[PDB]
């Protein structure tokens, strides 16, 4: 999917773990953040078109989405164990991983 | 240093790198953050006092400052590399962490 | 391409890494060692295979590779500033996380 | 204490995790090994002895200290849990944490 689909399908599933009463809906809900952090790492983002695809700040970019997807893959295992309230506040953490990356190069 | 003039150094030390010049200035800040985080780490915050010390909320507690303490040492990574400006964002990142463990423990 | 051949980029790289003269060489390895362990990532090897892949096996395998690629990362970083020495180094400090996967999942 | 003594505690509890056998073994073990690589934090090693307190060696030190504290507290959550097999396996990935220190400033 592209970067823009993949970065709502982030925003979307944060709010409905927010919001969950329940292990389930946690844990399927940061299963599709996981699965979109991981098609939006290949992606260049509009501010980085003129950047060589080797570039420090593209490999920023993917490093990036290596710290949100160790994050989401934390979560989840709490959310597998049924650490629902755990799992949430993991997901408050990672959202400063959203912002660090956004504010370089969003 | 108890927890409330840890957290005060760490307030002020923010302050200091957003209007600092040169990279001795973010770099010597940034050193005194990162000891004033390293110790409250071991603090127990009123909030938890009727936690027992070995408890998943003061694990939590814990946890939280060896976050800012990681994210510390990336932003004097930068100033030891002489990048000021990218040293001083980062800083300013860190309040998102700052929040984070405010909104469970403060 | 597969795991089998993931697995086998990486293990040429670490050897052009070892005999490399210059940092644009150990950077062109790393960024192969990258991309193959990404590729590698979500692959499920044979001694897992008749398991969920929920299971906690397969969230450790995954784990193992998000350890890797970060590790990866890092002696990139070094091989951008330059520094043949530190990133051979910590090429070669790899093998200790190839191996522990191994003996694991192998 | 001094470094020494701490890479004892740690060399020392790393063999009972492997050779452990009930869940309070692993935990204790892992519960002193975090206690003293937080000591070690504060030491300086023979080989920078002459080096500034706050150059880039030293930084490189104490952050190898961020990375096993953070590792020997995951393996904790998971002891806490009764998921001793699992915390064993991640014992054996903070030996390469123990190791690129080792190789970098031993
Ligand atoms: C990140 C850089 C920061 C900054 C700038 C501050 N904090 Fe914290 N903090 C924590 C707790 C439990 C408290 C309550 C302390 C108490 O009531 O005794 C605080 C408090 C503060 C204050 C107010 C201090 C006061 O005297 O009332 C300020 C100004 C402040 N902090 C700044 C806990 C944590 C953390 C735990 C993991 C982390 C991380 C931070 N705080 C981070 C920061
Ligand atoms: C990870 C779990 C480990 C383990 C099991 C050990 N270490 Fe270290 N270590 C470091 C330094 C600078 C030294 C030399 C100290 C000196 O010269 O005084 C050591 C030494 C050791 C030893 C030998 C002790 C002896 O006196 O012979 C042992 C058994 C040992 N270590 C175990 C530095 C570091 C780190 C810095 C970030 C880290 C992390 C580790 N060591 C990790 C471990
Ligand atoms: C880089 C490493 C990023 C991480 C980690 C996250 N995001 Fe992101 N995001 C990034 C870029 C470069 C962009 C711009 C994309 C573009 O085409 O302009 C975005 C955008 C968003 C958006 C807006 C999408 C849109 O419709 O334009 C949202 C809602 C968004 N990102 C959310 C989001 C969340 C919730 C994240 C963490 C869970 C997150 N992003 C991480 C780069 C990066
Ligand atoms: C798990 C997270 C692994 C990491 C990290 C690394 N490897 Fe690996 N490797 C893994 C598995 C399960 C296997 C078995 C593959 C199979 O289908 O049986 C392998 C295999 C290899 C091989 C042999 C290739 C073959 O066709 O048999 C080699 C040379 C190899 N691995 C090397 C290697 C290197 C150099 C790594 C990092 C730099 C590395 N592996 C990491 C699982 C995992
Ligand atoms: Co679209
Ligand atoms: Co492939
Ligand atoms: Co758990």
């Amino acid at each position: 999917a592209d970067l823009e689909d993949n970065m709502e399908t982030l925003n979307d599933n944060l709010k409905v773990i927010e919001k969950a009463d329940n292990a389930a809906q946690v844990k399927d809900a940061l299963t599709k953040m996981a699965a979109a952090a991981a098609d939006a790492w290949s992606a260049t983002p509009p501010k980085l078109e003129d950047k060589s695809p080797d570039s420090p700040e593209m490999h920023d970019f993917r490093h990036g989405f290596w710290i949100l997807i160790g994050q989401i893959h934390a979560a989840l295992h709490l959310a597998n164990e049924g650490k629902v309230k755990e799992a949430q506040a993991a997901a408050e953490q990672l959202k400063c991983t959203c912002n660090a990356c956004h504010q370089k190069y969003r």
